[PDB]
């Protein structure tokens, strides 16, 4: 039992999330391949204002932020050092629909980028937690 | 087309992991994995099983960089330039060797050396893949201190 969870330092089971992605009915977006450098956030929609409960190394690398600086915050801070992508994401998330947009975001140093953002709200799990996954990519 | 914007290497590592997760007759329970996991992918149909991909977690765990380790066999991790040669060879090495050869899952613990010479008890798990559209067999390794 000393090896329980040694392959997730966060104790988050991202692979559980991957399984949900693959199992979703009526998938509308194909992610294509993901590797371990992927920018990825998990937000708990079951908590008020969809706070970040996990971000991959790839997200920190993309944005220049660190864990204490972003954990527990809504992803919208990325939009500031407004776009119709914002409302497209708001509405999709509300309907629990998959959505993909391009939108201008900003790294910690204030540098703007065009971020290709995919959000899969997925679903509330029997515990009631509701992990939404977002993937980011600088184009 | 947005295909491949979420894998700069082109490789579907996470599709690889998912297949693994749901494999029949598992022998080891991997447990939870996150995106920091140290991971190597080796093409064992190519001479001396070269690394064709290592995760950010692998470079963070071991201290090497991509161009230092790509194309190389993973055994360099058993070597510190600042240790004396071994007669004391771990059973871990043979177990890995024999498992790889039989396309068998295997999990051992063994001493490796970060690039700065520090030993760590690496818990290495090696899993087999099926022949890719290539006809090539791969092995996925998961490392962790
Ligand atoms: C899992 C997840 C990841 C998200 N990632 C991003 C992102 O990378 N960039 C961004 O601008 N918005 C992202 N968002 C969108 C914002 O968090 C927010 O939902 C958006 O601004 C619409 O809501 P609002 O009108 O209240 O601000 C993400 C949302 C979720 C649920
Ligand atoms: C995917 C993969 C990952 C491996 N990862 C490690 C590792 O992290 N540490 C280690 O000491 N050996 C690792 N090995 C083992 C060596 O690469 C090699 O197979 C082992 O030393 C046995 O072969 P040998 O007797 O020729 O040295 C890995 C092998 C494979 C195929």
């Amino acid at each position: 039992g000393a090896m329980d969870g040694i392959y997730s330092a966060s104790g988050i089971d991202v692979m559980g999330i991957l399984l949900r992605i693959a199992s979703r009915p009526n998938p509308t977006i194909d992610l294509g391949p993901l590797d371990c450098s992927v920018s990825l956030t998990l937000c708990d929609i079951s908590l008020p204002d969809a706070p970040i409960v996990y971000a991959s190394p790839g997200f920190y690398q993309l944005t220049g932020y660190s864990a204490p600086e972003i954990m527990g915050r809504n992803c919208r801070f990325l939009q500031n050092s407004v776009s119709d992508a914002v409302q497209e994401m708001r509405r999709a998330i509300r309907a629990h629909q998959e959505v993909q947009v391009r939108i201008v975001n900003y790294k910690k140093n204030g540098t703007p980028f065009t971020n290709v953002v995919t959000i899969l709200p997925l679903w509330a799990d029997p515990s009631g937690h509701h992990f939404a996954v977002g993937l980011q990519a600088e184009l």
